[PDB]
Protein backbone atom coordinates (compact mmCIF):
# COMPACT_ATOMS: atom_id res chain seq x y z
CA UNK A 1 0.00 0.00 0.00
CA UNK A 2 0.97 1.21 -2.48
CA UNK A 3 3.09 -1.28 -4.43
CA UNK A 4 6.27 -0.06 -6.12
CA UNK A 5 7.62 -1.35 -9.41
CA UNK A 6 11.36 -2.02 -9.39
CA UNK A 7 11.79 -0.50 -12.78
CA UNK A 8 10.74 2.94 -11.41
CA UNK A 9 13.54 3.08 -8.91
CA UNK A 10 16.74 4.91 -9.77
CA UNK A 11 19.10 4.78 -6.76
CA UNK A 12 21.25 7.91 -6.36
CA UNK A 13 23.50 7.51 -3.30
CA UNK A 14 23.83 5.70 0.02
CA UNK A 15 22.84 7.54 3.18
CA UNK A 16 24.08 6.81 6.77
CA UNK A 17 25.97 3.80 8.25
CA UNK A 18 24.08 0.69 9.62
CA UNK A 19 20.57 -0.61 8.73
CA UNK A 20 21.27 -0.36 4.98
CA UNK A 21 19.64 2.72 3.28
CA UNK A 22 19.75 4.59 -0.05
CA UNK A 23 18.46 7.67 -1.83
CA UNK A 24 16.36 6.90 -4.87
CA UNK A 25 13.85 8.39 -7.16
CA UNK A 26 10.64 6.53 -7.51
CA UNK A 27 7.62 6.97 -9.73
CA UNK A 28 4.34 6.77 -7.80
CA UNK A 29 0.87 7.50 -9.24
CA UNK A 30 2.56 8.97 -12.33
CA UNK A 31 4.73 11.40 -10.34
CA UNK A 32 8.53 11.37 -9.82
CA UNK A 33 9.86 11.97 -6.31
CA UNK A 34 12.75 11.28 -3.99
CA UNK A 35 12.36 8.36 -1.70
CA UNK A 36 14.62 6.83 0.88
CA UNK A 37 14.64 3.06 0.33
CA UNK A 38 15.66 0.49 2.97
CA UNK A 39 16.09 -3.17 2.05
CA UNK A 40 14.75 -5.63 4.63
CA UNK A 41 15.51 -9.40 4.86
CA UNK A 42 12.70 -11.96 4.22
CA UNK A 43 2.28 -3.14 10.01
CA UNK A 44 2.53 -1.34 6.63
CA UNK A 45 -1.19 -0.26 6.41
CA UNK A 46 -0.87 1.39 9.87
CA UNK A 47 2.27 3.04 8.37
CA UNK A 48 -0.16 5.59 6.92
CA UNK A 49 -0.59 7.37 9.35
CA UNK A 50 2.24 8.99 7.25
CA UNK A 51 -0.66 10.89 5.63
CA UNK A 52 0.01 13.37 8.45
CA UNK A 53 2.35 16.22 7.45
CA UNK A 54 4.72 15.80 10.43
CA UNK A 55 5.11 11.97 10.04
CA UNK A 56 7.50 10.54 7.52
CA UNK A 57 5.11 9.11 4.90
CA UNK A 58 5.27 5.62 3.47
CA UNK A 59 5.58 5.85 -0.26
CA UNK A 60 5.83 2.33 -1.50
CA UNK A 61 7.01 -1.19 -0.88
CA UNK A 62 8.30 -3.66 -3.39
CA UNK A 63 9.55 -7.24 -3.46
CA UNK A 64 12.61 -7.72 -5.72
CA UNK A 65 14.81 -10.86 -5.93
CA UNK A 66 13.73 -12.19 -2.58
CA UNK A 67 13.89 -8.92 -0.69
CA UNK A 68 11.33 -6.29 0.30
CA UNK A 69 12.50 -2.74 -0.35
CA UNK A 70 10.60 -0.04 1.63
CA UNK A 71 10.32 3.48 0.07
CA UNK A 72 9.44 6.28 2.50
CA UNK A 73 9.21 10.09 2.22
CA UNK A 74 12.73 11.57 1.76
CA UNK A 75 14.07 14.26 4.14
CA UNK A 76 16.39 16.70 2.26
CA UNK A 77 18.09 18.11 5.40
CA UNK A 78 19.17 15.40 7.86
CA UNK A 79 18.12 14.88 11.48
CA UNK A 80 17.00 17.99 13.37
CA UNK A 81 19.97 18.00 15.76
CA UNK A 82 22.59 18.35 13.04
CA UNK A 83 20.47 20.84 11.20
CA UNK A 84 20.22 22.97 14.31
CA UNK A 85 23.96 22.66 14.97
CA UNK A 86 24.89 23.58 11.45
CA UNK A 87 22.72 26.65 12.07
CA UNK A 88 25.23 27.88 14.69
CA UNK A 89 26.63 30.72 12.58
CA UNK A 90 29.17 32.20 15.10
CA UNK A 91 31.07 28.98 14.64
CA UNK A 92 30.43 27.98 11.03
CA UNK A 93 30.41 31.42 9.34
CA UNK A 94 31.23 34.23 11.83
CA UNK A 95 31.66 36.91 9.12
CA UNK A 96 28.02 36.22 8.40
CA UNK A 97 27.18 35.97 12.12
CA UNK A 98 28.54 39.45 12.86
CA UNK A 99 27.28 41.19 9.72
CA UNK A 100 23.79 39.93 10.50
CA UNK A 101 23.86 40.30 14.40
CA UNK A 102 22.78 36.68 14.64
CA UNK A 103 23.83 33.48 16.35
CA UNK A 104 21.72 31.29 14.07
CA UNK A 105 20.68 31.09 10.49
CA UNK A 106 17.41 29.98 12.11
CA UNK A 107 14.83 32.32 13.59
CA UNK A 108 12.87 32.15 16.81
CA UNK A 109 9.67 31.59 14.82
CA UNK A 110 11.29 28.84 12.81
CA UNK A 111 12.66 27.25 15.90
CA UNK A 112 9.22 27.18 17.45
CA UNK A 113 7.61 25.69 14.33
CA UNK A 114 9.93 22.75 14.63
CA UNK A 115 8.61 22.49 18.17
CA UNK A 116 5.01 22.83 16.99
CA UNK A 117 5.79 20.42 14.18
CA UNK A 118 6.89 17.67 16.47
CA UNK A 119 4.24 18.55 19.05
CA UNK A 120 1.55 18.19 16.39
CA UNK A 121 2.87 14.89 15.08
CA UNK A 122 3.06 13.47 18.58
CA UNK A 123 -0.43 14.64 19.41
CA UNK A 124 -1.81 12.81 16.40
CA UNK A 125 0.21 9.65 17.34
CA UNK A 126 -0.38 9.65 21.05
CA UNK A 127 -4.14 9.95 20.41
CA UNK A 128 -3.96 6.85 18.29
CA UNK A 129 -2.36 5.19 21.37
CA UNK A 130 1.23 5.13 20.08
CA UNK A 131 4.30 5.41 22.30
CA UNK A 132 7.37 6.72 20.55
CA UNK A 133 9.94 6.05 23.32
CA UNK A 134 12.73 7.81 21.46
CA UNK A 135 11.89 11.48 21.14
CA UNK A 136 15.16 13.38 20.69
CA UNK A 137 16.39 16.02 18.23
CA UNK A 138 18.59 13.56 16.46
CA UNK A 139 15.47 11.37 15.92
CA UNK A 140 13.41 13.97 14.08
CA UNK A 141 14.00 14.60 10.40
CA UNK A 142 13.80 18.00 8.75
CA UNK A 143 11.82 17.42 5.60
CA UNK A 144 10.88 19.22 2.44
CA UNK A 145 10.07 22.91 3.05
CA UNK A 146 11.96 22.53 6.35
CA UNK A 147 8.99 20.83 7.98
CA UNK A 148 9.94 18.59 10.84
CA UNK A 149 8.90 15.01 10.48
CA UNK A 150 8.76 12.12 12.99
CA UNK A 151 9.64 8.50 12.21
CA UNK A 152 6.74 6.04 12.73
CA UNK A 153 8.79 2.75 12.79
CA UNK A 154 8.75 0.26 15.68
CA UNK A 155 6.18 2.11 17.73
CA UNK A 156 4.67 0.40 20.71
CA UNK A 157 0.95 0.85 20.74
CA UNK A 158 -0.99 0.61 23.99
CA UNK A 159 -1.59 2.23 27.39
CA UNK A 160 1.91 1.45 28.55
CA UNK A 161 4.88 -0.67 27.46
CA UNK A 162 7.69 -2.20 29.40
CA UNK A 163 10.99 -2.82 27.62
CA UNK A 164 13.95 -4.54 29.31
CA UNK A 165 17.33 -2.78 28.82
CA UNK A 166 20.57 -4.15 27.23
CA UNK A 167 22.90 -1.34 23.18
CA UNK A 168 22.80 2.17 24.76
CA UNK A 169 20.01 4.02 26.53
CA UNK A 170 19.08 7.68 25.75
CA UNK A 171 19.39 8.33 29.47
CA UNK A 172 19.50 12.08 29.00
CA UNK A 173 16.11 11.91 27.26
CA UNK A 174 14.34 9.45 29.57
CA UNK A 175 11.93 10.29 32.33
CA UNK A 176 12.29 8.90 35.82
CA UNK A 177 9.78 6.08 35.74
CA UNK A 178 11.47 5.01 32.54
CA UNK A 179 14.77 5.37 34.38
CA UNK A 180 13.61 3.44 37.43
CA UNK A 181 11.44 0.74 35.81
CA UNK A 182 11.93 0.60 31.97
CA UNK A 183 8.32 1.60 31.33
CA UNK A 184 7.21 4.07 28.65
CA UNK A 185 3.88 5.76 28.24
CA UNK A 186 2.63 8.79 26.35
CA UNK A 187 3.48 10.72 29.50
CA UNK A 188 7.05 9.41 29.27
CA UNK A 189 7.03 10.74 25.68
CA UNK A 190 6.15 14.24 26.85
CA UNK A 191 9.12 14.29 29.25
CA UNK A 192 11.38 13.41 26.37
CA UNK A 193 9.65 16.05 24.25
CA UNK A 194 10.62 18.78 26.72
CA UNK A 195 14.24 17.67 26.29
CA UNK A 196 13.73 17.86 22.55
CA UNK A 197 12.26 21.37 23.09
CA UNK A 198 15.16 22.30 25.31
CA UNK A 199 17.46 20.89 22.60
CA UNK A 200 15.80 23.09 19.97
CA UNK A 201 16.19 26.19 22.05
CA UNK A 202 19.90 25.51 22.67
CA UNK A 203 20.45 25.20 18.96
CA UNK A 204 21.55 21.60 19.51
CA UNK A 205 23.09 21.58 22.95
CA UNK A 206 23.88 18.34 24.72
CA UNK A 207 21.37 18.17 27.60
CA UNK A 208 23.07 18.00 31.01
CA UNK A 209 26.49 19.04 29.63
CA UNK A 210 29.16 17.97 32.06
CA UNK A 211 27.05 15.63 34.19
CA UNK A 212 27.52 11.88 33.77
CA UNK A 213 24.76 9.27 33.36
CA UNK A 214 25.33 8.16 36.99
CA UNK A 215 25.03 11.75 38.28
CA UNK A 216 21.67 12.07 36.50
CA UNK A 217 20.15 8.91 38.06
CA UNK A 218 20.94 10.25 41.57
CA UNK A 219 19.96 13.90 40.92
CA UNK A 220 16.64 13.50 39.04
CA UNK A 221 14.61 11.77 41.86
CA UNK A 222 16.18 14.59 43.90
CA UNK A 223 14.13 17.13 41.93
CA UNK A 224 16.92 18.32 39.62
CA UNK A 225 15.93 19.71 36.18
CA UNK A 226 17.81 21.09 33.10
CA UNK A 227 18.77 24.72 33.48
CA UNK A 228 16.87 27.37 31.53
CA UNK A 229 19.01 28.55 28.61
CA UNK A 230 20.41 32.02 28.34
CA UNK A 231 18.62 32.61 25.03
CA UNK A 232 15.25 31.29 26.21
CA UNK A 233 12.11 33.21 27.35
CA UNK A 234 10.53 32.18 30.63
CA UNK A 235 7.30 30.73 29.31
CA UNK A 236 9.15 28.48 26.86
CA UNK A 237 11.14 27.20 29.84
CA UNK A 238 8.06 26.99 31.92
CA UNK A 239 6.56 24.68 29.32
CA UNK A 240 9.67 22.49 29.37
CA UNK A 241 9.37 22.29 33.11
CA UNK A 242 5.85 20.93 32.98
CA UNK A 243 6.94 18.13 30.72
CA UNK A 244 9.44 17.14 33.41
CA UNK A 245 7.09 17.04 36.32
CA UNK A 246 7.87 14.09 38.60
CA UNK A 247 4.30 12.78 38.61
CA UNK A 248 3.66 11.52 35.06
CA UNK A 249 -0.08 12.17 34.98
CA UNK A 250 0.69 15.74 36.02
CA UNK A 251 2.43 16.48 32.71
CA UNK A 252 0.63 18.09 29.83
CA UNK A 253 -0.75 16.46 26.72
CA UNK A 254 0.66 17.19 23.30
CA UNK A 255 -2.59 19.10 22.48
CA UNK A 256 -1.85 21.33 25.50
CA UNK A 257 1.78 21.78 24.48
CA UNK A 258 0.76 22.44 20.88
CA UNK A 259 -1.92 24.92 21.94
CA UNK A 260 0.59 26.84 23.99
CA UNK A 261 3.24 26.91 21.20
CA UNK A 262 0.67 28.14 18.71
CA UNK A 263 -0.08 31.03 21.02
CA UNK A 264 3.60 31.83 21.27
CA UNK A 265 3.94 31.73 17.51
CA UNK A 266 1.08 34.13 17.00
CA UNK A 267 2.57 36.74 19.37
CA UNK A 268 5.05 39.15 17.71
CA UNK A 269 7.42 38.62 20.69
CA UNK A 270 10.72 36.79 20.27
CA UNK A 271 10.56 33.76 22.60
CA UNK A 272 13.96 32.32 21.62
CA UNK A 273 16.74 34.84 21.08
CA UNK A 274 19.15 34.30 18.27
CA UNK A 275 20.34 37.91 18.19
CA UNK A 276 23.83 38.66 19.41
CA UNK A 277 23.37 42.06 21.10
CA UNK A 278 26.12 42.48 23.76
CA UNK A 279 26.76 38.80 24.59
CA UNK A 280 25.78 35.29 23.40
CA UNK A 281 26.71 31.75 24.56
CA UNK A 282 26.32 28.49 22.77
CA UNK A 283 25.25 25.58 24.97
CA UNK A 284 28.05 23.01 24.99
CA UNK A 285 27.94 20.11 22.50
CA UNK A 286 31.24 18.35 23.33
CA UNK A 287 31.25 17.25 26.97
CA UNK A 288 31.83 13.57 27.74
CA UNK A 289 28.38 12.47 26.38
N1 LIG B 1 13.24 9.40 5.01
C1 LIG B 1 14.54 9.60 5.16
N2 LIG B 1 15.10 10.64 4.48
C2 LIG B 1 16.41 10.86 4.62
N3 LIG B 1 17.27 10.15 5.36
C3 LIG B 1 16.72 9.13 6.01
S1 LIG B 1 17.65 8.07 7.01
C4 LIG B 1 16.20 7.18 7.35
C5 LIG B 1 16.26 5.97 8.19
C6 LIG B 1 15.70 4.74 8.00
C7 LIG B 1 14.86 4.24 6.88
C8 LIG B 1 13.80 3.38 7.12
C9 LIG B 1 13.01 2.94 6.08
C10 LIG B 1 13.26 3.35 4.79
C11 LIG B 1 14.31 4.20 4.53
C12 LIG B 1 15.11 4.65 5.57
N4 LIG B 1 16.02 3.90 9.06
C13 LIG B 1 16.75 4.63 9.84
N5 LIG B 1 16.93 5.88 9.39
C14 LIG B 1 17.73 6.90 10.07
C15 LIG B 1 17.05 7.61 11.18
C16 LIG B 1 17.43 9.06 11.21
C17 LIG B 1 16.86 9.73 12.43
C18 LIG B 1 15.36 9.58 12.46
C19 LIG B 1 14.95 8.14 12.33
C20 LIG B 1 15.56 7.54 11.09
N6 LIG B 1 15.12 7.65 6.77
C21 LIG B 1 15.39 8.78 5.98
Amino acid sequence: YPVLDWNDIKFQDVIGEGGQVLKARIKKDGLRMDAAIKRMKELEVLCKLGHHPNIINLLGACEHRGYLYLAIEYAPHGNLLDFLRKSRVLETDPAFAIANSTASTLSSQQLLHFAADVARGMDYLSQKQFIHRNLAARNILVGENYVAKIADFGLSRGQEVYVKKTGRLPVRWMAIESLNYSVYTTNSDVWSYGVLLWEIVSLGGTPYCGMTCAELYEKLPQGYRLEKPLNCDDEVYDLMRQCWREKPYERPSFAQILVSLNRMLEERKTYVNTTLYEKFTYAGIDCSA
